[PDB]
């Protein structure tokens, strides 16, 4: 019969256990359970799986999804032309597109409940945006490199597509060169063009670069914005919401004093 929420996460750990021999005994909270499955996903080299258990992957994601506080594009009320300014988690975004700080493998994250855009975006979209980047990298018979763009479909997300980005990384101790600027440029262009031969409405960037990749924030912002808008200054486009999506209280003040002079 149908299998109700619970039954469908008990299910779906059971089956990822017992395709690596082993078993531990299932944790007692909702919470614990729930961060077994995230973990269990987040560790899963690429590889066929049945058919059955996408089937219920996809009926528990999406409804986890369905039953969070989602926001549309239009809702969003603080904007200065095509450029708009959020404060929000991601994956509760109805944008037509997401970007994804990705690296150059683009398999996402596989440590188990890591706090990184890539591993939370993976972990909300289910594991066959790990085997669509897989297939891609092999069809290209190599990694990806720095500052290109590739589109996915977004699978359990609230949005449409998927659009994964490989920042520059600065080495502890350095300072940033013309170089890395010229990168992290090439990051911002390569997604806009992208979206742009899609004819999509709306894409959201997350701040990429300015976490694990230790990017200063201040003058990543710096240049995302002198990006976007030399971007729309000079070609026509489908876009009409470009949305900066931003995570921290840090980056929301740094964003706002440059975006809306104080
Ligand atoms: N929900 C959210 N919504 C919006 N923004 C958010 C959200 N959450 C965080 N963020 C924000 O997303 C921004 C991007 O930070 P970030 O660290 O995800 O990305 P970054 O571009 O600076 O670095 C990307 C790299 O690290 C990952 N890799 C690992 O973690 C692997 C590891 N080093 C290993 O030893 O195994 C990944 O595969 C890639 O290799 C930040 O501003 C957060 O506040
Ligand atoms: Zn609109
Ligand atoms: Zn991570
Ligand atoms: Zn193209």
């Amino acid at each position: 019969g149908p299998m109700n929420n619970d039954e469908q996460l008990e299910f779906l750990i059971n089956y990822l256990l017992d395709e690596r021999s082993e078993s531990i005994d299932i944790p007692k909270t909702f919470s614990e359970k729930r961060n077994l499955l995230r973990s269990l996903m987040n560790m899963r080299h690429p590889s066929n799986i049945s058919e059955e258990f996408l089937r219920i992957q996809d009926e528990f994601l999406s409804r986890e999804t369905a039953n969070k506080n989602l926001t549309s594009v239009e809702d969003i009320s603080l904007s200065s032309g095509k450029i708009m300014l959020w404060q929000g988690d991601i994956t509760t975004l109805s944008a037509d597109a997401i970007v994804n700080a990705a690296n150059s493998k683009l398999l996402g994250c596989f440590i188990p409940m890591h706090n990184c855009i890539d591993n939370i975006i993976h972990s909300a979209s289910g594991l066959q945006l790990r085997e669509e980047c897989n297939r891609m990298i092999m069809l290209q018979g190599g990694d990806e490199d720095v500052g290109k763009a590739k589109i996915t479909n977004a699978y359990n997300l609230p949005s449409k597509y998927v659009v994964h980005t490989v920042g520059p990384s600065i080495e502890r101790g350095m300072r940033v060169s013309s170089d890395d600027v010229k990168k992290l440029e090439r990051c911002y262009n390569s997604c806009l063009e992208l979206a742009s031969e899609y004819k999509l409405n709306s894409i959201a960037f997350c701040c990429i670069s300015t976490g694990v990749f230790n990017f200063p924030q201040k003058k990543a912002a710096e240049i995302a914005i002198r990006t976007v808008k030399d971007f729309l200054n000079s070609n026509e486009t489908s876009l009409n919401h470009i949305i900066f999506d931003v995570f921290t209280d840090k980056d929301y003040d740094i964003y706002k004093k440059l975006l809306f002079g104080n």
